[PDB]
């Protein structure tokens, strides 16, 4: 029901993210800057505020969220025990079903081990 | 370097777990009761005490540990950022390498979604 | 609807496999010897004979079947395009749904990479 | 050592694919049209011709290859038993190691179940 988008410094690309979010059926808008820290939540804090039990979460791609699956799992799983579920759009995954949670944390597993192998490529 | 085993109330099965742990190369002994709670750590607390940076963790099977991957990932990943790594025996996985962490949290993903589908089978 | 069990040379363990298969709801019986080859099908050939479109497959564990996921995927996927589906019991997976096929070939992926790491442990 | 790229009808995008392939270290060039069939190999047939034992395979993304993991696994696994290995670039996976084959066929698993859920979205 509620959507959120992450980007660096340019805000023209989010306009066509926002478009597809609305079309996918959601109510409210949230967008953040990445200039500073991408694992310290800025205006995502307000997304946790305006969210209540039964409702859901809108995400284009898992990667555009935080990527660190240690930090990821230990957050979405807290909503799981707060009564609120989460779906990922072009990732194509829901947390609603136990069978469904699986694709999630293996895509979340992949998302980290993605960054973890990409970031070490920079060294040698 | 340090080993730990989980069981219900009988302690003859752990004797041949202990045997294979020693053979696999480890120093100290830790064993707990399951009578009460399996997600509230009893004498595992002492395993976190006698453990220091660089050292490792010995586990026969991931399942015999806690199973709840929300609770699992948010613990081993803390050692990952504490400088201490972890290997799983007959699960056949290490956390040492980033490529290696993968098999881990998809086996940990599996371990939860195992219990999650087993426990719901009891209902209807 | 139709069940199959794999074992080495002793046939007392299959009796309590057979029991749980029947209870899980299936019609016919199939059991093979492993003395010789485990990737060359013996009396499984008859299971492909007495099987028709719409019907399903009964398996206790994926491992007790062949394990080689190159050989596995390239067989079950043939039924997938023959109109016949497959479910795995204590593995807890169906091929019926596309979302469901996933847990399958990652458990099938695991089953191979299990044997592949177990068999290389024998060397050095 | 040898590279291959897949595209629809425009050939300007492959020019910057080709660029990164060369930089990643490979010898020869192969590119195909997608106008007709994407699961019936056209000028990929020549890639199987000019390839010998010990050598490797270059792929930008698994998806840009065929996607059908039934058809995928039952091909790469044939090289696996032909002595020739395969690496995937921005997918970041090799088949060289048994531990490595894993990320592969779960990314290959993902690639299919990607298309399988994308293609069914078109219906209703």
């Amino acid at each position: 029901l509620i959507g959120y988008v992450r980007v660096a410094t340019n805000d023209q690309n989010t306009d066509l993210q926002r478009n597809a979010l609305v079309c996918a059926g959601c109510e409210q808008i949230f967008e953040d800057k990445l200039s500073g820290t991408r694992t310290d939540r800025p205006g995502l804090k307000r997304a946790l505020k305006r969210l209540q039990k039964g409702d859901t979460l809108v995400v284009w791609k898992l990667d555009r969220l935080g990527r660190s699956m240690k930090h990821l799992i230990s957050l979405v799983g807290e909503l799981r025990e707060r009564g609120i579920n989460f779906r990922s759009l072009t990732d194509s995954i829901d947390t609603s079903s136990p069978m469904g949670r699986f694709f999630f944390h293996v895509m979340g597993a992949l998302a980290e081990v993605e960054r973890e192998l990409i970031i070490e490529r920079t060294m040698a």
